[PDB]
DNA sequence: TCGTCTAAGCAGTCCGCG
DNA sequence: GCGGACTGCTTAG
């Protein structure tokens, strides 16, 4: 096999680097890796090296890397650029693996561990680490084995062995319902002291040391706080055994409001499971506890104790390390399903980085772009320093707020990294600029042809057409392999519809899944088969095909999110190839790319249903339409169709056959004008919406800007089995907005596009006479909480205090003294309620950590104060008041003559 | 919330608005 | 009450 790197480090005059040999081994290496860098020089001096624009370099190969480091230092003294990639290890990774890495992830040893530690005062700081470290359970990807190691005796209690047999069992037998299918990989491990557990710990660590290092809140909590615990028993030589090269640094993390520290491990790549989840997931939640978040992703049911954690030890350790180990599963369970892991190596790997670097699309993109450069002897630019200035965006249509029957929508494949190879805009391929007429006289084609040589955007700026550009290359290519992915998502949810329709007829008989790739449509072989299945094997079937859809929708989504990165990253200051001209190229380009299409499909449709200066394009947003098909379904009339499938084939059917092709040709001429490299705008069908046939739905409506509902019958080529709402921007769609109350107004929504006006006012006088009975934290709302000392006046607003702040400042003067209540931690989230006047808590709202119960001690005077009419109004009615009038109806039974009967 | 970008919505504070 | 100036937070793209 090919060798590949696992981990890769400069220490001081050395590369460290851990990697797979050709025989499939585990080796180190320390390698006097010897840089180069470049100078430009006189063009009678021959060369094989030039910059990214052409100009001739001389290489200069350093004895040492320090050395390097401080050419870098006098060049920059003298003010001449020095030109190559600074970063060596990235400089050596390029050198030593010089083709397409392919890796085995069974070599690579993935580790996911957790820590507990009981502390009587309050949450235990990883800095001080003052408290013994009682459990550790640390799994180990390459044994398949969790490793438990338990500590027996502690200054917080002496208890007994964990018992395997009482963890395997039901929670209704007493046990703790640790899945069977892990109990035969537990290894568990207990020891009479702590400095003995400890000790093994950095033994086992030695034989199995980590490449991949995860788990959940490890980077901020159990990395340092094993370290430093480490640390005050043993001494820092011992706590830096956690790294294979023996070297750690304490880094300083720094946000606009304060910092924290973490460790870093030299020769480790840690991947904190929270952190892969907040850049991969594309949610935002309202908690991010393990707990909040494997019953979100997994539905699994919380892990159900008594009493505070500070206590759970010495009451049930039995509980207390079962917990530890189901912590540990259930992380890697939500990998299994959303296989972030696999896309971190994915993408590390193809940039030829420390897979750690995926977090930084700047690094991942310089290292892509360099290893590109590198291949054509083509020497990268010095990072230089920019001030951080504002550049414009998308363009977005206002709405008339309305409902609207018929829609259907269209937007551009991949449009900023489409534009970008569009028009060619790269560091290197910058050819010039003319003179910008307004962006309306290019929207309305009356403003000059900008050139007859370069290819342009309405920013002013011209790009060559003779060869592409380093970065429309290497975008190309990640656009390619999304879109390979794409295909396999779109399949398995085309192949979910198959199922879900399949289950309104299931078979009375015992048989079993089909045994099947759902990345492809099903054959015709599979879908007769399916017909005759089981509602069992139908489920577990469309179990798989949603898993199968969730990893496709994994890769794809953050292959979209790289390369949309990089149009971004242009207009970073710390990228290498930052360029406001760039920058704005790209998103002026966009606005102009909508507008133009929202004339030409206007002048289309009027043309088709032969009027004038009608307005079929009601709303648009960054590079998407959206076009009111009333007219198209009139011309047809609606009794004329058998159901709503058929108005829905008959408009996908014109959107394939009329629409498409016009705004193709609409865009290809948009490409002419501004003389572009390659026509790249495709504006394919993304919605059909409408009510369902005969029904007094109202199909969809727009209350603003980034604010919509639309009831969906096929999406991207996926026909639903039953309509599904595309609701953007609205409530339901808030993390801030309570649980409760988003299902409310879902189904208000629902009701309002699907059934009518009658439905809406049945549901609201339902939901308005029941909703407090509702469990208080599903009508808590809930928000992130920054600044909280900045307003806190002795233990009271300041001026401008925000509603949330408030509420926390109230929290903590209730809980005050008590060194065990739940603290709130700044920049973290809050559940939030408002109180009723005269309550004992001295103001009009209160706050307390997001994901949690509010602690005993006041969660008696929060129930029986909690002012229900306030939440009401502020978290539903408002909202709907808002959908209801944009929509031009009524919540409420307005009177009529007939009550006179 | 360490980690690519801008546009734009709504909640809330403070205070004007005769 | 509402709106604007402003902060804070959260979306759509
Ligand atoms: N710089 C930057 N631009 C973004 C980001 N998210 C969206 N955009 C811009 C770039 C996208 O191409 C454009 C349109 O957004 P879409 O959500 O329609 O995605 P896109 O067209 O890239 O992919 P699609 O093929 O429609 O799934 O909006 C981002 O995180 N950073
Ligand atoms: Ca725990
Ligand atoms: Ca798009
Ligand atoms: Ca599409
Ligand atoms: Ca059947
Ligand atoms: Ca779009």
């Amino acid at each position: 096999m090919k060798e590949f790197y696992l981990t890769v480090e400069q220490i001081g005059d050395s590369i460290f680097e851990r990697y797979i040999d050709s025989n499939g081994r585990e080796r180190t290496r320390e390698v006097e890796y010897k840089p180069s860098l470049f100078a430009h020089c006189p063009e009678s001096q021959a060369t094989k090296y030039f910059d990214i624009y052409g100009k001739p370099c001389t290489r200069k190969l350093f004895a040492n890397m320090r050395d390097a480091s401080q050419w870098i230092k006098r060049m920059e003294d003298i003010g001449l650029e020095a030109l190559g990639m600074d970063d060596f290890k990235l400089a050596y990774l390029s050198d030593t693996y010089n083709y397409e890495i392919k890796y085995d992830h069974t070599k690579i040893r993935v580790a996911n561990f957790d820590i507990e530690v009981t502390s009587p005062d309050g949450f235990p700081e990883p800095s001080q680490a003052k408290h013994p470290i009682d459990a550790i359970t640390h799994y180990d990807s390459i044994d398949d084995r969790f490793y438990v190691f338990d500590l027996l005796n502690s200054p917080y209690g002496n208890v007994e062995e964990w018992s395997i047999e009482i963890a395997a069992k039901l929670q209704e037998q007493g046990g703790d319902e640790v899945p069977s299918e892990i109990i035969d990989k537990i290894i568990y491990m207990p020891f009479d002291n702590e400095k003995e557990l400890l000790m093994e710990y950095l033994n086992f660590w030695q034989q199995k040391t980590p490449v991949i290092l995860t788990g959940w809140n490890v980077e901020s909590f159990a990395i340092p706080y094993v370290y430093n615990r480490i640390k005050n028993i043993f001494g820092e030589s011992t706590a830096k055994r956690l790294s294979p090269h023996r070297k750690t640094r304490v880094k300083v993390i720094e946000n606009m409001y304060g910092s924290r520290e973490i460790i870093t491990l030299f020769g480790i790549s840690v991947l904190d499971y929270i952190d892969l989840y907040k850049k991969f997931s594309f949610t935002n939640q309202p908690s991010y506890s393990l707990d909040y978040i494997s019953e979100f992703e997994l539905n699994v049911g919380k892990l159900k104790y008594d009493g505070p954690i500070s206590k759970l030890r010495e009451s049930n350790h039995q509980r207390y390390i079962s917990y530890n180990i189901i912590a540990v599963y259930r992380v890697l369970q939500i990998d299994a399903k959303r296989q972030f892991i696999n896309l971190s190596l994915d993408m590390g790997y193809y940039a030829k980085i420390q897979i750690q670097s995926v977090f930084s699309p700047i690094k991942t993109w310089d290292a892509i772009i360099f290893n590109s450069l590198k291949e054509q002897n083509k020497v990268i630019p010095q990072g230089r320093s920019h001030p951080v200035q504002p550049y414009p965006g998308a363009f977005v249509k206002e709405p008339i707020p309305n409902r609207y029957k018929y829609v259907m929508s269209f937007d551009l494949t991949s449009a900023y990294p489409s534009i970008i190879r569009q028009v060619n805009i790269s560091p290197e391929t910058i050819a010039g600029t003319f003179k910008v007429a307004p962006l309306h006289d290019y929207i309305n084609a009356v403003a000059e042809r900008p050139s007859d040589v370069y290819s342009c955007s309405p920013n002013g700026m011209m790009y060559y057409k003779d060869r592409d550009g380093v970065v429309p290359t290497e975008i190309t290519k990640v656009f390619n392999q999304r879109k390979e992915h794409k295909g396999y998502m779109l399949a398995a949810q085309r192949n979910g519809e198959i199922i879900k329709e399949a289950l309104h007829n299931p078979n009375l008989s015992v048989d079993e899944p089909l045994d099947v790739d759902y990345r492809f449509d099903f054959s015709d072989e599979i879908k007769e088969k399916i017909k005759k299945l089981s509602a069992k094997s139908l489920n577990e079937m469309l179990f798989r095909a949603q898993r199968t859809e969730v990893a496709g929708m994994t890769a794809q989504i953050n292959r979209k999110a790289l390369i949309n990165g990089l149009a971004g990253a242009l207009g970073n200051v710390w990228f290498r190839y930052y360029d406001l001209r760039n920058a704005t190229a790209i998103t002026t380009f966009g606005q102009m790319a909508l507008q133009w299409i929202e004339r030409k499909v206007n002048e289309y449709l009027n043309e088709v249903c032969g009027t004038e200066g009608e307005a079929f394009v009601l709303y648009g947003d960054t590079d998407s339409i959206y076009v009111s098909a009333d007219k198209i379904i009139d011309k047809v009339g609606e009794s004329k169709f058998r159901d709503t499938n058929h108005w829905v084939d008959f408009l996908d059917k014109f959107a394939r056959e009329r629409m498409e092709p016009a705004i193709d040709r609409g865009f290809r001429e948009m490409c002419e004008y501004m003389n572009n490299k390659q026509h790249l705008m495709f504006m394919d069908r993304e919605a059909i919406a409408g009510p369902p046939l005969g029904s007094k739905g109202i199909g969809g409506f727009w209350t603003g800007k980034k604010r919509y509902a639309l009831n969906v019958w096929d999406m991207e080529g996926t026909r639903y089995a039953e309509p599904k709402l595309k609701i953007m921007g609205l409530e339901t769609q808030k993390s801030s907005t309570p649980k409760a109350v988003q299902k409310a107004l879902k189904e208000c929504i629902r009701r309002m596009l699907q059934e009518g006006e009658e439905s809406l006012q049945e549901y609201f006088k339902e939901f308005e006479k029941e909703f407090r009975q509702l469990n208080y934290i599903s009508i808590a709302s809930v928000s992130s909480a920054n600044n909280i000392a900045k307003y806190d006046v002795g233990g009271f607003p300041g001026p401008k205090c925000p509603f949330h702040i408030r509420g926390i400042l109230t929290y903590n003067r209730a809980i005050k003294g008590n060194i065990d209540a739940p603290q709130v931690v700044e920049g973290e989230k809050v559940y939030v309620l408002p109180l009723r006047e005269g309550n004992p808590f001295g103001d009009k709202c209160i706050a307390w950590p997001s994901g949690t119960e509010i602690t005993d001690l006041i969660k008696d005077d929060v129930l029986h104060w909690m002012d229900y009419t306030v939440l009401l109004e502020k978290t539903f009615i408002k909202p709907l008041e808002g959908f209801t009038s944009a929509a031009k109806l009524d919540y409420e039974k307005k009177a009529s003559l007939f009550d006179m009967f």
